[PDB]
């Protein structure tokens, strides 16, 4: 069974959480349709989406709304799910209290799935996770030991072994537990092993619509991290997931007319040439951020699950 009961308390004061969020042209608190857009390391969610997916959902009649976690996503998974918690809360009230589709990139999708699994009151106000490249395993590409014997709080928590992905199986994360879309590539660069299109893969969630783009598309078609998020062929599959009766893309909606890798058609020639050029943002913002020698700790509320780690206090004990 998934963690039941009380939501955790916030380690952040909802006034910073409320700072972190954003609609373009109408409040959270006041919002027809929203869709909530969660960023992806080093980025804020103008970063990760100005040139996809803000106006891609704009254009499917959502208000599109995001998260920007301090600093560039690089703190505390744990503490970028806070943002994601406090606007659901916020964007459920301001709709009408009506539940929303949640919309991710990278961190951004193991961020729902953290915030899905510890915080029992959102799962009744997510409608649908659509989640493009999700590392809900991390990645075995992270290295925080690269280059520097520091790194980012959440590329720690983002390497394959860590407490926090532990934890996250371990507290039965690894199921869907709203309808939920994956959409990944093979050939990511930033994510691995995504190669097997079975459970193996980092995104892959039991029970959800786990699109492999190459199980589509070929073994030789290439899209990258960013890719993943951006191409022609995500926006019809997450425009499936969008609309789709079930809450998951239909397999019947997509197919290999639809194997395009480059930029969705959709978009301005100006929001084409910055979605190609996603990513160099959230490599640099890793530089001007913080940095330590440990994996953050876990939380009261998820140290029983992963028994046996360790971070930066020390050994990981219930
Ligand atoms: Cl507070
Ligand atoms: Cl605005
Ligand atoms: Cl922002
Ligand atoms: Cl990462
Ligand atoms: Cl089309
Ligand atoms: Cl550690």
């Amino acid at each position: 069974a998934l963690p039941s009961g009380s939501d955790p308390a916030f380690s952040q004061p909802k006034s910073v959480l409320d700072a972190g969020l954003t609609c373009q042209g109408a409040s959270p608190s006041s919002v027809s349709k929203p869709i909530l857009l969660v960023p992806g390391t080093g980025t804020t969610g103008p970063q990760s989406f100005d040139s996809n997916w803000i106006p891609l959902s704009a254009q499917l009649g959502y208000t599109p709304c995001w998260i920007s976690p301090p600093p560039f996503m690089l703190n505390d998974t744990q503490v970028n799910t806070e943002y994601m918690v406090n606007a659901i809360t916020t964007l459920y009230a301001g709709s009408g209290n009506n539940k929303l589709p949640v919309l991710t990139w990278s961190q951004g999708g193991l961020v729902a799935q953290w915030g899905l699994t510890f915080f029992p009151s959102i799962r009744s106000k997510v409608d649908r996770l659509m989640a493009f490249a999700p590392d809900y395993k991390g990645t075995v590409l992270a290295g925080p030991l690269d280059a520097l014997a520091v790194s980012a709080p959440s590329v720690w928590q983002q390497t394959t072994g860590s407490a926090l992905t532990t934890a996250l199986r371990n507290a039965g994360g690894l199921t869907q537990i709203v309808p939920t879309t994956n959409l990944y590539s093979a050939t990511d660069e930033i994510c691995q092993p995504q190669v097997s299109n079975s459970p193996l893969d980092s995104s892959y969630l039991f029970n959800g619509k786990n699109v492999q783009a190459q199980a589509v598309c070929g073994p030789l078609f290439v899209i990258d991290h960013a890719g993943s998020l951006t191409s022609q062929f995500s926006y019809v599959v997450g425009r499936s997931a969008l609309r789709s009766t079930t809450g998951q893309a239909r397999s019947a909606d997509y197919g290999i007319t639809d194997c395009n890798p480059l930029p969705a058609n959709d978009l301005t020639p100006e929001q084409k040439v910055a979605a190609a050029a996603l990513l160099a943002p959230g490599v640099a913002a890793i530089v001007a951020g913080p940095k330590q020698n440990c994996e953050p700790d876990l939380m009261p509320y998820a140290r029983p699950f992963a028994v046996g780690k360790r971070t930066c206090s020390g050994i990981v004990t219930p």
